[PDB]
């Protein structure tokens, strides 16, 4: 509708695969070549579907901050035949709040999903399924199951990955250009 949601829309029809792993069907965000991230709740094993096809997963690291606390993102490499469009000048080099952020999701559950969630506020720790997580994002949408790997932007940035919400409030992982070096 808006310069915000044609942000979103690119990102979402050249970096995204809807990704399959044992506990569900999740958005999945191809950053460059052939790595790719997901929350660390898919459990990520040996093998992963990707948009239905069977895919050997070549690499996956569960990233932790240096005080050894969950992050709740996982960096995949997949052997895949094609590599994602670089998106890594998108990302952000520093922990913030913003202000209009779009929600973005693809599955078979939530098609070409764009939800506008206005500011996104810096919370930092969540007690996130009973486990302690750090840089969380916060934004007040009432997100649902089938959400989680959704991908949260600004125009010109790609800031995190959805992984939860407590019925009021959805929850993002930070992304951070570091982490893609
Ligand atoms: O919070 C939500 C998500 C959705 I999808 C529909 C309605 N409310």
């Amino acid at each position: 509708m808006g310069p915000g949601f044609d942000f979103a829309q690119a990102i979402m029809k050249k970096n995204t695969v809807i990704a399959r792993t044992e506990k569900g069907e999740f958005t999945m965000l191809g950053v460059y070549d052939r790595v790719a991230v997901i929350p660390t709740h898919a459990s990520v094993g040996e093998i992963i579907y990707i948009n239905d096809v069977e895919t050997r997963v070549l690499d996956a690291c569960a990233l932790r901050d240096l005080t050894d606390t969950n992050l709740e993102i996982t960096i995949v490499k997949l052997d895949r035949n094609q590599k994602f469009r670089d998106i890594r000048h998108f990302l952000p080099r520093c922990e913030d709040d913003y202000n209009d952020a779009v929600l973005s999701v693809h599955t078979s559950k939530f098609p070409n999903m764009y939800i506008p969630v206005g500011q996104v506020t810096n919370y930092g720790f969540l007690n996130l399924g009973g486990t302690p997580t750090h840089r969380i994002l916060m934004y007040n949408f009432p997100t649902r199951a089938g959400q989680c790997g959704g991908v949260v932007t600004t125009t010109g940035k790609v800031i995190g990955i959805h992984v939860g919400g407590n019925g009021a409030q959805g929850f993002a992982a930070m992304l951070l250009h570091s982490y893609f070096t």
